[PDB]
């Protein structure tokens, strides 16, 4: 088994699929977690990025990508799986064709806004990510690819998912999507896939308590993300446990994944 997990950001694969990854490794699978939006960023940073850096417990002008890459390596090391850090800039570092930042902070609004931009610029990014994923598929030769469902609709998650769908379709490798966590705790779960693709029936895994423990410990390696993920209740792991319990009231911990298959008449 050669399992390629494609994470949009430095944390998503561990949060959503860390128990699956750890179990795969223990079972003897060759596991590689490739993060798309791990590209190096350097000042000057936008006000919005500087705001995020502060929330992440860094100085505004710190090399946040470096800090997060080190966290990712620590977390994946904990799960005993390999990492690969991609070249694409997180949405907080990207610019529009016109020179404006992609993401902006709006005074008095907690949620960051995305500036409108061309259909072409979106298509081009997905195309580039798909190119890189096709190259990794050639290099790693996975028997299975898993990436995010993009529940929560983060643009980076949607770009990752779509590019993975295109690349795996072209290369004829099976693909599954994980339920994005913690997003799925506060979203409906329904997603809109690119034309021609649809989800098959869900699998809800049953993971041994040791795997849950190992996942949760790995999550804690993402120090920069903890305050943000824990919320005003300090209850990330409680919420993840409850979500798992909902989906398997007769079980222990688990993670929901769906196969992606071709739609009828496509
Ligand atoms: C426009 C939103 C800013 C992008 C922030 C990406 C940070 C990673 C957190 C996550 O993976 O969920
Ligand atoms: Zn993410």
């Amino acid at each position: 088994t050669r399992l390629l997990a494609i994470s949009p950001h430095l944390d998503d694969a561990v949060l959503s699929f860390g128990a699956g990854l750890a179990q795969a490794a223990q079972d003897g699978a060759n596991v590689l977690v490739y993060t798309v939006f791990a590209g190096a960023a350097q000042p000057p940073y936008s006000p919005a990025a500087q705001r995020m850096h502060t929330i992440w417990g860094l100085a505004p002008d710190d090399d946040a990508v470096l800090y997060r890459r080190k966290e990712d390596i620590a977390a994946l090391d904990h799960l005993r799986v390999a990492h690969r850090h991609g070249r694409f800039l997180d949405s907080i570092y990207r610019k529009l064709p016109d020179g404006r930042w992609l993401t902006a902070h709006v005074e008095g609004r907690q949620k960051l806004a995305v500036n409108d931009h061309s259909p072409d610029s979106d298509h081009d990014l997905v195309g580039e990510v798909a190119d890189d994923i096709r190259s990794i598929i050639d290099e790693f030769d996975p028997t299975l690819v898993v990436t995010c469902a993009a529940i929560g609709e983060h643009p980076d998650h949607e770009a990752t998912r779509d590019a993975a769908l295109f690349a795996t379709h072209e290369k004829n490798v099976p693909v599954r999507l994980w339920e994005d966590l913690p997003y799925a705790v506060f979203k409906s779960g329904a997603v809109e896939l690119p034309q021609g693709f649809r989800l098959g029936s869900a699998d809800v895994s049953s993971v041994k308590p040791e795997m849950r423990s190992q996942k949760f410990q790995a999550v804690e390696r993402y120090s920069s993300q903890m305050v943000l993920l824990n919320g005003s209740e300090n209850n990330l792991f409680d919420r993840l446990d409850e979500h798992a319990r909902q989906n398997a009231p007769h079980g222990g911990y688990g993670e929901t994944t769906w196969p992606v298959v071709r739609s009828d008449d496509s």
